[PDB]
């Protein structure tokens, strides 16, 4: 079994690949924009990989490796009722290049499912897209399209930090996503099975992506304050919080 | 505090970057070429690093990371009277290019302290330079310069595979390093103080180098059969529990 895994407290590390307005401050990965006065930008559009790729099976021996990543962000949205796009935590094409922005959260192109993409993300939508979306905020699980195949809702504390856990258990093929607000004390969780070998290449990159709405208000900022991955090729996680993340 | 590691039970995937004649082949890195008899080549000389750089310590907030590297190595020399060069760990700047070959192991050019160097190595010298190498095969610790700062005796068990461990204690800026040979049941160690932040960019890569020899029969096998590493970078200006380390990752 071939494992790897990363630990950051803090940014600032020649570790990531920064695309669009995605920026490193305060030792703190911002995702989206935000002007000198400290208040969000429209239009914003902002992703981070890890620098180095992550083999996700192996094609010859029909391995699937099990992962599990945890990360503490923030959104504030100055104006809470006007929240949006939200932020999302993607296995994407190596090169990959920045997509749609807005409601596709740059790492989609359209509601319908495309092989192709050969993206899955999961994601923290603060704006509901009445094309696709549910009614409410919501923490949902992307494969190949912007329309999640499984959401849960999601009590957004604006302003709060979130911290978020993502695992994905080869074994059962399931895939768990769970969010907690410290400051309310409330929690989330998704799951959903995900066949990731026929909807990703055997290597990508991971990382985050976010972006912010287009008409006026519809803003907010999308930080990232600590970041961990584990990964394991043919996961104890009682050992691995404890190790990485606490 | 940040956290780096990797376990290895066989090579095969894309996170290793191979210089010179290094291959990957019966999923086992082969530093050195080797002709289709299985027999080791003269004027080899390879290298391969984990392909993501890994943090030191951190120039803005004075912090020194302790690490640990395992490995299993296999050195086969069809004359063992006549074995050369040897193999080293390195931590090198990232885009480091190979230098020297034979007695230099790739990883070093001259015998003189030279800073600019900015590599660290520790080497498993299988034959004698006598313009600085002590009489018998060696453990050493080189520190920009191949003449080794530190040196043991060792007794390689041809052919025989070869358990390394190293590790880098930041509280006490102490370098170990150990090798043991469980069939031949023999063991050794080396230990110096290295003043890491001084000798070593903030950024490396961390791999392996071997090289063989240019006159005759001069050559030998450098294989490595598995890999480990963890590093552990403070928040601010404590070793590691080798323990734990030791029996998830390599025992
Ligand atoms: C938060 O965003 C709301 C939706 O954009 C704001 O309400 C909207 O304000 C517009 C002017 O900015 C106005 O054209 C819309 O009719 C109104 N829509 C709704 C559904 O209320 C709201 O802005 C404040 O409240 C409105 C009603 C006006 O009085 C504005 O002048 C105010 O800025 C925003 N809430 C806050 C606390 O800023
Ligand atoms: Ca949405
Ligand atoms: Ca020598
Ligand atoms: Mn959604
Ligand atoms: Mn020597």
């Amino acid at each position: 079994a071939d494992i790897q895994s990363f630990s950051f407290k803090n940014f600032n590390s020649s570790s990531f690949i920064l695309q669009g307005d995605a920026t490193v401050s305060s030792s703190k990965l911002r995702l989206t924009k935000v002007k000198g006065n400290g208040l969000p930008t429209l239009s914003s559009l902002g992703r981070a990989f890890y620098s180095s790729p992550i083999q996700i099976y192996d094609k010859s021996t029909g391995a699937v490796a099990s992962w599990a990543t945890s990360f503490t962000a923030n959104i504030f949205a100055p104006n809470k009722s006007s929240s949006a796009d939200g932020i999302a935590f993607a296995l994407v094409p190596v090169g990959s290049e920045p997509k749609s922005n807005s409601g596709f959260l740059g790492v989609f192109d359209s509601d319908v499912y495309d092989n192709s993409a050969q993206t899955v993300a999961v994601e923290f939508d603060t704006f509901s897209n009445t094309d696709w979306d549910p009614t409410s905020r919501h923490i949902g699980i992307d494969v190949n399209s912007i329309k999640s195949i499984r959401t849960a809702s999601w009590g957004l504390a604006n302003g709060q930090n979130a911290e978020i856990l993502i695992t994905y258990n080869a074994a059962t093929s399931l895939l768990v996503a769970s969010l907690v607000h410290p400051s309310r004390r409330t929690s989330y969780i998704v799951s959903e099975r995900v066949d990731i070998t026929n909807e990703l290449p055997e290597y990508v990159s991971i990382g985050f992506s976010a972006t912010t709405g287009l008409s006026e208000g519809y803003t907010e900022t999308h930080d990232v304050l600590s970041w961990s991955f584990a990964s394991k090729l043919p996961l104890d996680i009682a050992s691995y919080l404890v190790r990485n993340v606490l």
